[PDB]
């Protein structure tokens, strides 16, 4: 059983908190907490490559991608190890957020600790959003908060 | 090869810039940058358990000890893997970091990603204190300011 978490901050209202267990070393991966201050609707949420908050957001670099993927969604084969889709916020500005996945890990080449775990302005287009960036980034604005992802208890 | 980076923020206005760089993992970790905000002398410097900074700087747990050793110096046979000493901060408030350490990594078991990198209020005694808190935690008092280490490019 390993464990890790995420605090969420940015410049503006956007904060939250992620949880991350995996019961078994190579198995599914759980990720589930809350982030609250968003617009109502999708917002994009990624494993970026680097924990470098040194420029806040800015510092992360691309979406975390050990295997030389294209970008996509989590349910997608063809997707970056850090592609987690969209997390959905309510009228209140809340995203409650509840994922499994079975390519991110808490350990070895997969490895998303010490990371930097984004959430974005728009929406991910998961790869289908009809430009050249759609396959790279998925179009997902501005990086309103992250964190880096550390060992958890 | 391997790089570290972490930014450390208080509750308070403590602010510093810390990186970390190992050429081998057999090798040691160089660690520099600088701290601002502090009151002039010394303030310990550890890297606790956790990368969990959810209530700030209290959830970042015990000093990273994977060895079941007693606290320390750096300097120090028997320490804690987090055991990094004391920075010095000058009369203007700033310290300057620069030490290399055989201990911490950057990978394995004594890999410090994903752990917490705290500064002190009051200096670290080392395990030479006099009391038994002395050989557990070394007395440094309130934690300052923390961050999670993260990867680097
Ligand atoms: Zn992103
Ligand atoms: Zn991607
Ligand atoms: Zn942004
Ligand atoms: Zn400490
Ligand atoms: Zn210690
Ligand atoms: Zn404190």
């Amino acid at each position: 059983a390993t464990k890790a978490v995420c605090v969420l901050k940015g410049d503006g209202p956007v904060q939250g908190i992620i949880n991350f267990e995996q019961k078994e070393s190579n198995g599914p991966v759980k990720v589930w907490g809350s982030i609250k201050g968003l617009t109502e609707g999708l917002h994009g949420f990624h494993v970026h490559e680097f924990g470098d908050n040194t420029a806040g957001c800015t510092s992360a670099g691309p979406h975390f991608n050990p295997l030389s993927r294209k970008h996509g969604g989590p349910k997608d084969e063809e997707r970056h190890v850090g592609d987690l889709g969209n997390v959905t916020a309510d009228k209140d500005g809340v995203a409650d957020v509840s994922i499994e996945d079975s390519v991110i890990s808490l350990s070895g080449d997969h490895c998303i600790i010490g990371r930097t775990l984004v959430v974005h302005e728009k929406a991910d287009d998961l790869g289908k959003g009809g430009n050249e960036e759609s396959t790279k980034t998925g179009n997902a604005g501005s990086r309103l908060a992250c964190g880096v992802i550390g060992i958890a208890q």
